[PDB]
């Protein structure tokens, strides 16, 4: 010991968690400028869009040019995974725009460094969608009562995945969450739930405590496009757990 890429580690990894403390959820306009209209001025140098029929202003993490995992989350994705804190992936659409390019970007890219679970629930204001559900809120974390298997073999879409990492003395698992929101419907529960009632404000308050959080937001030629531009102004304030 040390190798000075040992020792740069040492210190992006501390760079990186003093940012993370003190840093919120992460957004991701994914942009279809084919398809994009005028009213939407974009901007690649400050990260920016307007919105001309509405004055607004959005900032986001990062902006990107028109598979998601592979070419531009896969940063992300990885980012979470070796620092061992559990994180979730929104992906917000207007219309059903990935779920299968993301269990095929999985299979392909950790089966050699994690044993991978799965659970996939369909949730409604609630289906097992891997049927040959219970669920229960804990303070590490929800689990579904749900059918569970590994990657080897108005509702939301609710998947689970635990990371069991292969050379690891470390009992506990890591829990990534990928939700699908793709009904309009659902943009107003998002939005309360951020800042009792409902099944879905339950478990999405629950995923926005104790996990990291990054959305992904479709821009197509939608009718609710200014809606999801909207919607990820509030979400902008998710702070990150601690």
């Amino acid at each position: 010991h040390m190798t000075l890429g040992e020792e740069l580690s040492r210190r992006r990894r501390l760079l990186n968690s003093i940012t993370e403390l003190k840093g919120c959820a992460r957004l991701f306009a994914n942009i279809i400028e084919d398809e994009i209209s005028e009213k939407l001025i974009v901007n690649y140098s400050d990260e920016s869009i307007e919105d001309m029929k509405n004055h607004k202003t959005y900032k986001f993490t990062k902006l990107i040019q028109n598979d998601l995992f592979k070419e531009d989350l896969h940063v992300y994705i990885d980012f979470c995974l070796k620092r061992r804190e559990n994180f979730n992936l929104f992906s917000v659409g207007s219309s059903n725009i990935t779920f299968e390019k993301l269990l095929a970007f999985f299979k392909n890219n950790y089966f050699d460094k994690f044993v991978i679970t799965l659970q996939y629930v369909m949730l409604s204001d609630s289906q097992d969608l891997l049927s040959n559900i219970k669920l229960k809120i804990e303070e590490s974390t929800i689990s579904l009562g749900s059918t569970l298997i590994t990657l080897d073999e108005n509702g939301i879409g609710l998947s689970k995945f635990q990371f069991f990492c292969l050379q690891d003395i470390e009992p506990i698992p890591i829990d990534f969450y990928f939700i699908e929101i793709y009904q309009p419907s659902i943009y107003p529960i998002l939005k309360r739930s951020t800042g009792l009632n409902s099944p879905l404000e339950i478990v999405l308050k629950k995923i926005f405590h104790d996990t990291k959080s990054a959305f992904v937001f479709q821009i197509d030629h939608s009718a609710e496009v200014y809606d999801i531009l909207k919607l990820s102004s509030h979400l902008s304030f998710i702070r990150n757990p601690k």
